[PDB]
């Protein structure tokens, strides 16, 4: 309706500053930095770009690990290698999202199982959201922004994998047009985590009490940060529901990979070895 300046908004603004500070510490590559890389507006070096098989073969030579596994199915060798690469990064994203989730005021004091339930269902939606920060119309920044894989190259992968990243790109172009910065995304991520309608929650009301404060802080943030924007808060609420129906089709997609590959779930001990050596 109208804005007041009455210590209540001062608390909502302080919560946004607190969420932004934790957001910066939890995630190294911010959207503000990712946008600087995508437009060259950075004194740092340009990332390596993978746009075909030659540039991918040239990019594989820059990695210390080898992983030959010589076989006849080289089209699946490349597709599996790329899929296992982003799979590994997803694990690193979870512990970063969990780190940020701990910093949301009140999250740690919740039931320990509900913290797992909120993260179990919310991690996929946050990765879906933060993936848009690394994308433009051409491709996506990968590996701490040191690599850039084009959208059409990912599109050309073998039958099941050529459609894995496409729904994410189609979401990113619609989501990036909202022009949210890191300050907006910090509260938007916190609202996604504290969703009281996750299946199997125990104490729903304490979760909604936290989210209502985050929803108020977000609305105050969007109206201040985006003066030339109309109904941006309602647009973000719809984008959350868009994630739910599109992330279930995402988990149904990779469950096919979990079965039609007959050996895709990376062994937990071997995956831990790659983590501890790097
Ligand atoms: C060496 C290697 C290993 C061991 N894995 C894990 C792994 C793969 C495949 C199956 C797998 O699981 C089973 C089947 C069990 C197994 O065989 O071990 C496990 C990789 C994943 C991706 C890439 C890569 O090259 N990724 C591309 C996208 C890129 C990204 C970034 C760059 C920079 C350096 C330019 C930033 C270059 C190239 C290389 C590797
Ligand atoms: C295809 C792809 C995407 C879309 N991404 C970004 C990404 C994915 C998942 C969540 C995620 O989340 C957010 C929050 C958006 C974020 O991180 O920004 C961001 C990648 C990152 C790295 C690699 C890779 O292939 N990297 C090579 C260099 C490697 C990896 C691992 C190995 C081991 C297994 C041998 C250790 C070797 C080589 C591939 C991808």
């Amino acid at each position: 309706h109208h804005h007041g300046s009455h210590m209540e908004s001062a608390d909502l603004r302080a919560l946004a500053k607190h969420l932004y500070d934790s957001y910066i510490k939890s995630f190294p590559l911010t959207k503000a930095k990712a946008r600087a890389i995508l437009t060259g507006k950075t004194t740092d070096k340009s990332p390596f770009v993978i746009y075909d098989m030659n540039s991918l073969m040239m990019g594989e030579d820059k990695i210390k690990f080898k992983h030959i596994t010589p076989l006849q199915e080289q089209s699946k060798e490349v597709a599996i290698r790329i899929f296992q690469g982003c799979q590994f990064r997803s694990v690193e994203a979870v512990q970063e999202i969990t780190e940020y989730a701990k910093s949301i005021p009140g999250f740690v004091n919740l039931d320990l199982n509900d913290q797992v339930t909120l993260l179990k269902y919310g991690v996929h939606e946050i990765i879906y959201t933060m993936l848009a920060s690394l994308m433009n119309k051409d491709g996506v920044l990968i590996s701490e922004g040191q690599g850039f894989m084009t959208r059409e190259f990912l599109k050309s992968l073998r039958k099941p994998f050529g459609d894995f990243m496409e729904p994410k790109f189609e979401f990113a172009v619609k989501f990036n047009a909202l022009e949210l910065d890191d300050s907006d995304l910090a509260i938007f991520i916190a609202v996604i985590i504290l969703s009281g309608d996750r299946p199997g929650l125990l104490n729903v009301k304490p979760i909604e009490d936290i989210q209502d404060n985050l929803l108020q802080a977000l609305e105050l943030q969007l109206k201040l940060n985006h003066p030339e924007s109309s109904q941006l808060f309602a647009k973000l609420l719809q984008k959350m529901t868009d994630l739910r129906q599109i992330v279930t089709e995402h988990v149904q997609l990779l469950q096919v990979i979990k079965k039609t590959e007959t050996d895709m779930s990376l062994h937990p001990l071997l995956q831990e070895i790659y983590k501890d050596l790097y």
